[PDB]
């Protein structure tokens, strides 16, 4: 069911880094990774948590739809794209933490915890502050657990409405051309060691879907572009994308 392909380690060592890529071939129900142990090691989800957070906020009515505007609070932060109004689409695209912190406050601890259990999401543990637990609280998830969750989302099998899942999958749209569609979400965890980057999502082809989840050590923000670049080199090597 899971097979290790250590040839992919070259894509990490080429960049003097370390990490794991996990792929899942949906038609064949077969998984692949360069590192079985790290594929099952759990880390802070950081901004990959915007996927479950979006789903919960929509299903509870905290977010009406993907057009509702969440006004900038006027506090200047160091990420320029955060100092502006957002909707769900752009808040996902620019990983706008303060928007999702307000979602979380309105969801509240009780509803957040029971929905993460309903989702079977990671260790289902929201200990810490309700508006930051995915950045520095007790929640943890592994790359293989991200795949499990994403497959449910793809198939509309999570315990929220079909509408909520369709909207979040729209908001995950990252790249599309004549050859493939990628729906995905980045993450960057810095508040507890080891600092890591995430990229989780899937690749839609004409006649198959490949789910993926990767994380990698990220000692500085200068390497963030490697999250997508390394994943895409693996996809290219496996002839999943040109
Ligand atoms: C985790 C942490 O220290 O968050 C603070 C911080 C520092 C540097 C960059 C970013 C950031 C902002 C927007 C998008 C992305 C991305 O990679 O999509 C990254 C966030
Ligand atoms: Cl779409």
């Amino acid at each position: 069911e899971w097979q290790e392909n250590k040839s992919w380690n070259a894509h990490f060592t080429e960049h003097k880094s370390q990490g794991v890529v996990v792929l899942w071939n949906e038609n064949k129900q077969q998984g692949f990774t360069n590192n079985l142990k790290r594929a099952n090691q759990a880390f802070l989800p950081a901004s990959t948590f915007k996927i479950p957070n979006s789903l919960i906020a929509l299903d509870l009515g905290v977010v009406k739809d993907e057009h509702q505007v969440f006004k900038w609070d006027g506090q200047t932060r160091d990420i320029a794209t955060w100092n502006r109004d957002h909707n769900l689409i752009t808040a996902m695209k620019y990983s706008v933490v303060p928007v999702y912190q307000e979602f979380a406050r309105q969801i509240g601890e009780a509803r957040m915890s029971k929905m993460l259990h309903a989702f079977d999401y990671g260790n289902e543990d929201i200990s810490g502050n309700v508006d930051s637990f995915w950045l520095d609280g007790g929640i943890r998830i592994s790359a293989t657990e991200q795949i499990s969750f994403l497959r449910k989302l793809y198939h509309n099998k999570l315990h929220v409405s079909e509408r909520s899942q369709r909207i979040v999958k729209q908001a995950m749209l990252t790249e599309a051309n004549g050859d493939y569609i990628i729906r995905a979400k980045t993450g960057y965890s810095t508040r507890i060691e080891p600092k890591i980057g995430w990229w989780v999502g899937w690749v839609e082809l004409d006649d198959n879907v490949w789910f993926f989840a990767m994380n990698m050590d990220m000692p500085t923000s200068d390497g963030l572009g490697l999250r997508q670049a390394i994943t895409k080199e693996v996809l290219k090597q496996e002839k999943i994308i040109p």
